[PDB]
């Protein structure tokens, strides 16, 4: 059976995010064999994740969904409260529609979109993605398992 | 296609809320396509966004919601309770009405009303309001692609 | 048709909080007095308000409710996570009854219950009351625009 | 006809929050004769209080139930988080039954097992469990002024 | 007759994690003789805890469900909010079911994976599965007197 | 006999500054009559009364020296570098000239030009001057006890 | 021979100070008894006694000091600072002078002079005390054996 | 001798941010010009970083060509090393020099709650540091006149 | 040839502290051996180190002096005021007098007086103290590289 | 007539700490070769910097000192008190006896020796290096300048 699994990726950042999506994207079409399908799906902040994803879950045709952004302080506003109504949201969610939703949403202690700091996240983001994915197919292996 | 967009903004600081309201409103005409209508609703503060967000979206009229307020901490009492349950509650009143609600709800690192401050702020509202009009022609947008 | 708010006081530090209310009626009976009634109810802490509102809300004998109380840090205890379930408490009271629940359920950064400071909230409160009632008649005015 | 009330108490630093429970059944007969009961549950830490709870208020045996533990930091781990879900479950749990839980889960600024830590919280408690007495009646008699 | 216990593991810093859950089964086994039965469940992390739970909660298979992690501070990203939504979450799926949800999800001050740090809690994580289990056994007990 | 206080405060928030200062003069008056003197000086800001201070206890003119200034966090810089540099700054005189040196030097935890912060301050001030009055004339009387 | 030490006590919460002053004379008494002198020495706050300190070493006339005071953030102003400068001008002092200067200058993480908080200080400076007492004794006999 | 005199100004601006600390640079030099007119001379002298200026500051002071030393740099938290410890010296650093030489030196070193080299925060300061720039002429001016009074 | 070192040691915590002062002396002598010879001397507590550290610097008999001390928060009053007394003072010293001072004057992110902790810190001294040793060995090597 | 610059650099993290010395070595000499010569000298850690540079400075053989050193907080005990005294030391230094002395003598707000971190800072120390190297020469042709 082909499992669909939905990204719903923000805007913000799109550099860095980008790179955690595709490396997702990656480990989960390279295992090819129609195994499972990744749709992505666009959201303008983090702050939009956790309805898309209650809506994508509602659908049935998905047996997963991942998150991603990266949510910082910029140094002007605070970014806790969105950071939480997230996280908290996304777990809201799956514990809602029974649909598992992995968090690649990140906040990392400082960022400050320097040479320095935007390469490093840019490339740990490709990390992370890969450990998502993973995370995802670890995720509802063992849950035939029950 | 016609679509509504009720505007929640408190009126602590109205002044500086209002230059999002504003640029929000310009922002949702140019990048629009005339497709929206927009109605502003005033709220006494910001904690009275999430029960009248509510209540607007029930109504079915509207497409989806922007609550927009400036929430500070005064250097008196503590404003994370009033800033974290506004934001939790419009979470928490989009996912039970499945009505789109967009936070034009911000706290600053430091705002001790001085005319530095103050002005700044009123600037960059115009800033934030532009970029809360483009999130809600943008989620829309990506619901319709959700089959 | 009258309308009428419920205040749901807390008794700790009720010489401040009683400032509020009374700011709250006579700016009330002020700026509308003959179109509402106000109602007084007593809790022994801010804990106990979030039930109180719902309980109040829902005999349907309202048409808001304002919290009030003072939840400060007495430096032995955490206070924090009263307080937050406090205003937490009372967003998820009117979301589900559909209820106005106004918040005057405030903590201040440093309170050590000195003349000075006990002088200072014990004046202040009366603004925040005068601004609650302000809030309370404009939540509701403001209803009264949607065309539910 | 009497009113029973339901204690859950933790089991974490059960020498000092005894002193809580202890002085609360003193000042509940102290204050109301006869006219309540009070039945003292045991719990392994916090973390298990909110779930007693709604299942001990959904037997409908209990006018109200408080809920006591003395949630530290132990200098290791972080509490915030178990103190945080626990006040927050006993709001949820009396929003979603409807009986009063009062909160004697209280969370210092700072313990660390020294003997002098020990024996000032050993009495504070007392303080706080004749305070959760007088809370516990009174807002028991608030409700009843509700006409519900 | 036999009440079944479930645990849902994550395997981050399972080295760690694997102290108490193996700490938890011999301290079960032992305090409760031939009254209980240990079911192990693997998650890849502790954000998959709640819905784990809840999911093998509706089972109605087992009397409690224990739920494990090492949640840190890795230095690179804020953890706090994941901490607060497992927590939150667990206490959540326990209202909701009925099912008691014991919590095994600790959050240290300071772990940076030195040699001082990780030897610490992969012996002190027995401490704790031990603790884990007596507070299993004694909230059951705990419920049957109501 | 009369004995020569000096007093250096700073110009900003010179408004609140003047409170203390007045109050000072007025306590030092009420219990010391006639036996004190006080003169006051001029300094653009906190950072400068360190200085200012030693130069004056150093015309061996003076009993004792007071160094008043408002301190605050005004939400763009820190202030904590200055108001330490300035606390250990006057600990640094006094140790040195050996003349005393008290502090009114005051750093609130919260001040943010609301009429709220500004009023209160403004009346608060008028008590720690005359603290500083109080201890200034306690300093001096003990010093003469040691023999 | 006797050895005076020389106790420099501020006298803001001069209640809960002098436990600690009245448990260091009397184990000063216990553990020594007419080895030892004790002369105390009464300060405005704890601000005034490093250049106390100061001179009362400089007359080379005790053996020791002992700077004692309660400095706690009373909610308005911050305490930091002032303690910070007390507890490092008493090492300024000592290293300067050779003369040891013990510290009973304590600062709690919470004190609101509720009824609570007294008894609990007023309490404990009484084990600060005697603490004080045997650091004193021991400190002078450390320095005894040291050629 | 009577006053027909003139006092020199030593500036000591470090070069890091030299964009923002140069705005707060012209504006003393304008203001003290504006003020004090041909009773005052401005000389600039460039350093490094805020580092430095305590040691400039006094080896300046001590030729005793100068009135009076203004430091001025600008110590933010670039997101990976704490910029506190520095801070810290550099304020207390000068505080030494002045005691010690006992020739005033005004601070105009200044740390942000926050900068993240963004069009705004860049912005915001490149502008403000005009602002501070004048307030350390009047106060650079004012100093001078009330030790005159002593 | 043989120079002497001389440790300050505060007697508060003095069984945590004695753990490292051991520790220095064996491995003084695991490294060093005829070459120098530890003198330790007894102090109330950290506070009493500086002026302990100079008055020895002072007898030109020690080529180096090592403070040692357990500074903790006792959650009762501050500590950070006599800490960082005592870091400055030890380099106050130091630089005066002219005499290298090393320090082993440590502070805990968190110290409570339980088994656990005090377990942890009795064990990890030593390792501070042969930390110290070579230090000592070190610095006094490296002078004379000058 | 060729000025001579010291270092003094410290052991601990001596992998990171070199390769600022490295990259300012080659940066002192790419940028007025022949002008200047530098010494490079150990020391133990960062707390045995400023009586070093003290000393290496009152030979009046150095036109400038630089101070280098890697003080992170281990997770165990606390940092803040040596950073400072140490950059308060080397203001002190360089106050007393009038020679320059720049700081590298660096704090980060997160390091956990992991692979990332290590690589990150490895990495960064080289820029680090090359501004002191430029800050080296700058300062002491602005002192010619008076
Ligand atoms: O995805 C992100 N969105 C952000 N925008 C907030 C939110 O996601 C929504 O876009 C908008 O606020 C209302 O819908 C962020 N910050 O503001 O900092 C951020 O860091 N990351
Ligand atoms: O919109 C705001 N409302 C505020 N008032 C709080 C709340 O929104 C309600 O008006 C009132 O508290 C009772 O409902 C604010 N502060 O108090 O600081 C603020 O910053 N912003
Ligand atoms: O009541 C308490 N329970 C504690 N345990 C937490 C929880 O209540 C449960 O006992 C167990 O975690 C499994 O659910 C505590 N600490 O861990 O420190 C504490 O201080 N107080
Ligand atoms: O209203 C308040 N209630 C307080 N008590 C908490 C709660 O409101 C209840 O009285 C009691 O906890 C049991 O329900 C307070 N403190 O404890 O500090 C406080 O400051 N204010
Ligand atoms: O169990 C843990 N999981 C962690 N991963 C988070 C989460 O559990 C999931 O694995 C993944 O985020 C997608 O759901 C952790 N950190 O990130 O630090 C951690 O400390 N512990
Ligand atoms: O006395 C004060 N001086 C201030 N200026 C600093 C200093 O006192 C000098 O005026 C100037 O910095 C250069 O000498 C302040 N702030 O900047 O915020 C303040 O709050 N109080
Ligand atoms: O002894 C104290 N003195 C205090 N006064 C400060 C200082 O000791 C002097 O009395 C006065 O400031 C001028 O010399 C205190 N506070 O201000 O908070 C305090 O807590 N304790
Ligand atoms: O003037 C500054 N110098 C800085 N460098 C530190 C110092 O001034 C010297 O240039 C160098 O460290 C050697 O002394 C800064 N930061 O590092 O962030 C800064 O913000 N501002
Ligand atoms: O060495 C220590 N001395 C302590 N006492 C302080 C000081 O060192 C002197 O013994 C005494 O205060 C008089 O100077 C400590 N505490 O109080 O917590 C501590 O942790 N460690
Ligand atoms: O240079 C450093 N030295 C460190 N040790 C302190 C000091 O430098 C000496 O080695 C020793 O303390 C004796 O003086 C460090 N830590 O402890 O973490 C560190 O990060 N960096």
């Amino acid at each position: 059976e082909t499992v669909r699994i939905a990204v719903v990726r923000a805007r913000w950042h799109a550099d860095i995010v980008d790179q955690c999506v595709s490396a997702f994207e990656a480990e989960m079409a390279d295992i090819g064999g129609d195994r499972f399908a990744v749709d992505v799906f666009d959201v303008p902040g983090a702050y939009e994740i956790p309805l898309h994803a209650r809506t994508l879950a509602e659908t049935g045709r998905y047996g997963a969904v991942l998150g991603t952004a990266f949510v910082v302080n910029g140094g002007i506003y605070r970014h806790e409260f969105v950071a939480s109504a997230v996280i908290d949201g996304m777990m809201n969610v799956q514990l809602s529609t029974g649909v598992p939703v992995l968090s690649a949403v990140l906040t990392p202690h400082n960022y400050h979109d320097s040479a320095e700091h935007h390469r490093f996240f840019f490339e740990h983001f490709t990390v992370k993605g890969k450990e998502a994915a993973r995370a995802c197919v670890e995720i509802l292996a063992a849950r035939e398992k029950i």
